[PDB]
This record gives C-alpha cells, sequence and structure tokens, in this order.
C-alpha cells in the first residue's frame, strides 16, 4: 500500500471479481446457443480484467518509462487487458446485430491496432513521439465509432425490435465511455501529465467498470441475447 492508487486498484479488483462471479452464476442453467455465446463472452471480460487489477495492485503490471528526465509509473498490465477484452466488447455488439464477418474483422483488426499503438505510446522514451502513438490510436477508435453507428446500415430492416433496442443503448454507452479513455490518457502521467496518477487509476478504474459489469448487467438482462424461440 506505498502507492496512493492502490485503493482503487483494490476495490477494481473487488469489482471485476465479483463482476465475474455473479454473471457466472447467471449464466448457469442458460442452453440457449446465442445466450451461451454472450454470457461467455460477457463474463470472460472481467474475468480478464480482474486479473489484471489484481497483477496491478500487487505490482507485477507496472514498469518504469524514462521520460521528461523523469522515471514514469506505467501500469501496461492495462494494454494486457484492453487487448483481449476491448475485441470482446466490440464481438457483443456485432454479434448482437448480426455484423457480417468482414465488419467483425475490421472492429477487430482496429482495436488492436488502437490498444497496439496505445501500448507503443506508454512505452515511448522520447516524449513529443508519444503523442503521435495517441492520435494514431485515436484514429482507429473514431474508425471503431464510425463503424458502430455508420457499419451496420444492411442490419436495420431485418432487425428484431429488442435487439435494435438494446444495441442502441449499448453502442451509446460504448461511445460515451470509450471516448473518455484517450482524454483520460492524455492528461495523465502517461501523457502531459497534469493529472496525478492516483486520479488518473480511479478514473480508469470507474470507465473500466462501467465499460465491463455496467455494460454486462445491461446485455445480459435483455431478450435480446436469445434466439427468438417459441
Ligand atoms: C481472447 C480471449 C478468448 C482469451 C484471452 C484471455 C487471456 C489470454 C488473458 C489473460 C491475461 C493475462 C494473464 C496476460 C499476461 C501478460 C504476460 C504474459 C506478460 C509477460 O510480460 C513479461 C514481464 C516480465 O516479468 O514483463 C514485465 C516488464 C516489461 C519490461 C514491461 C513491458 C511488457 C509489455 C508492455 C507487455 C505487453 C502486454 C501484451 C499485450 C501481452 C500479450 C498477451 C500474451 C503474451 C498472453
Ligand atoms: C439478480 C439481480 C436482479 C441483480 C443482481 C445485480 C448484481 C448483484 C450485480 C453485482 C455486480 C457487482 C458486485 C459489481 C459491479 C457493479 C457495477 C456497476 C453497476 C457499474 C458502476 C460502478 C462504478 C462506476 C465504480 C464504482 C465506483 C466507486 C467509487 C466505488
Ligand atoms: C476471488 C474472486 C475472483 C473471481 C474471479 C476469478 C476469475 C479468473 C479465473 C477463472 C475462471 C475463468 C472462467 C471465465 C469464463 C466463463 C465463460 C462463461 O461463463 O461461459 C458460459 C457459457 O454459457 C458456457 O458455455
Ligand atoms: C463502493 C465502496 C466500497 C467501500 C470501500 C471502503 C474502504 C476504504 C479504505 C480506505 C483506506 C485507504
Ligand atoms: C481464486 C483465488 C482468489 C484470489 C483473490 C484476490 C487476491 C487478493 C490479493 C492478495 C492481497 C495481498
Ligand atoms: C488482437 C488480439 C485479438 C483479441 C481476441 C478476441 C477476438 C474475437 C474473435 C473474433
Ligand atoms: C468520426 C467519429 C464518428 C463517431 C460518431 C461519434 C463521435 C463522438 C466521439 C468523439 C470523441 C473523441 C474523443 C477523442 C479525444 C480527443 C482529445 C480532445
Ligand atoms: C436509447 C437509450 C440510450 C441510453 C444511453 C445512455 C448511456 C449513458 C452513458 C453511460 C455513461
Ligand atoms: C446517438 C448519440 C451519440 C452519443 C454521443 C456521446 C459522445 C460523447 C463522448 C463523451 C466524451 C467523454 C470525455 C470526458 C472526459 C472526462 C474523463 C473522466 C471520465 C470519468
Ligand atoms: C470518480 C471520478 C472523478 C473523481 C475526481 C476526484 C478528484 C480529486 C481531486 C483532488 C484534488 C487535489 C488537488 C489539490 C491541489
Amino acid at each position: 500500500t506505498g502507492r496512493p492508487e492502490w485503493i482503487w486498484l483494490a476495490l477494481g479488483t473487488a469489482l471485476m471479481g465479483l463482476g465475474t462471479l455473479y454473471f457466472l452464476v447467471k449464466g448457469m442453467g442458460v442452453s440457449d446457443p446465442d445466450a451461451k455465446k454472450f454470457y461467455a463472452i460477457t463474463t470472460l471480460v472481467p474475468a480478464i480484467a480482474f486479473t489484471m487489477y489484481l497483477s496491478m495492485l500487487l505490482g507485477y503490471g507496472l514498469t518504469m518509462v524514462p521520460f521528461g528526465g523523469e522515471q514514469n509509473p506505467i501500469y501496461w498490465a492495462r494494454y494486457a487487458d484492453w487487448l483481449f477484452t476491448t475485441p470482446l466488447l466490440l464481438l457483443d455488439l456485432a454479434l448482437l446485430v448480426d455484423a457480417d464477418q468482414g465488419t467483425i474483422l475490421a472492429l477487430v483488426g482496429a482495436d488492436g491496432i488502437m490498444i497496439g499503438t496505445g501500448l507503443v505510446g506508454a512505452l515511448t522514451k522520447v516524449y513529443s513521439y508519444r503523442f503521435v502513438w495517441w492520435a494514431i490510436s485515436t484514429a482507429a477508435m473514431l474508425y471503431i465509432l464510425y463503424v458502430l453507428f455508420f457499419g451496420f446500415t444492411s442490419k436495420a430492416e431485418s432487425m428484431r425490435p429488442e435487439v435494435a433496442s438494446t444495441f442502441k443503448v449499448l453502442r451509446n454507452v460504448t461511445v460515451v465511455l470509450w471516448s473518455a479513455y484517450p482524454v483520460v490518457w492524455l492528461i495523465g502521467s502517461e501523457g502531459a501529465g497534469i493529472v496525478p496518477l492516483n486520479i488518473e487509476t480511479l478514473l480508469f478504474m470507474v470507465l473500466d467498470v462501467s465499460a465491463k459489469v455496467g455494460f454486462g448487467l445491461i446485455l445480459l438482462r435483455s431478450r435480446a441475447i436469445f434466439g427468438e424461440a417459441e
């Protein structure tokens, strides 16, 4: 507990753990193949986040990066988390709307670029170059958001109203929450260093729990995840 941000890492660990356990129990008994997919993806997201929050709490997921002539604490474990959880979250959305495979690959590929370039930016030793990587990552994010709003144009006249409804809600949650991440990065200690690491950790920890457990609660409560069955 020598790091001030430990409390947010602990709490994050606890909230992701407990969310995982709730989604394990809730999904118990589900036989519908379509619903099984959504429960698998959506359980599985906070399970990964739990391990990476734990890893940060215990100090494994932290490294020191020299830039600005200082040794800067960088939690690299975030990117290991997001590398897997953010395409899984996009897959939830894509499966909802029965997205084409081409569209799914575009989303997951862009996502991979977003997280990969975020990681390179996070570990870059030349200060000004960190923001070049930030810009590229943000461009990838904007591409993803574009596809979410303008890429499911063929899947509207055949979509079940509850699918459309739950998708629209989850898409809005996604755009609002995901758009905050580049802002937090930019102002936090990985970027401009105007907001201290402890507040920077609090902000991510609220975004993460909201984007994974919050998102999951909304999705797994909806009839949208079930095939139409009599
Ligand atoms: C998709 C789903 C169906 C399934 C996915 C779920 C599952 C695979 C996810 C579990 C997540 C988690 C356990 C991942 C563990 C990361 C670990 C392997 C990284 C090892 O890094 C080595 C340490 C040295 O001690 O570097 C520490 C110090 C270094 C000098 C600092 C720099 C390290 C790098 C920045 C690490 C980059 C993180 C990569 C994204 C990890 C890639 C994942 C892969 C190798 C497992
Ligand atoms: C079965 C039924 C009708 C309801 C069960 C719902 C349950 C039990 C959910 C539990 C999951 C859990 C223990 C935690 C995650 C809940 C998280 C959210 C709703 C997202 C919001 C959380 C935050 C924004 C972070 C909290 C912030 C601080 C400062 C503690
Ligand atoms: C201490 C509290 C910690 C609690 C957290 C520990 C999490 C990490 C470890 C193991 C389980 C990983 C399994 C997660 C994947 C489950 C997928 C699933 O739920 O699948 C349902 C689908 O219906 C099936 O066909
Ligand atoms: C269909 C309607 C589309 C909804 C668009 C909403 C896009 C708004 C994006 C919000 C950007 C958030 C940036 C705020 C940063 C503050 C960081 C702390 C957050 C906890």
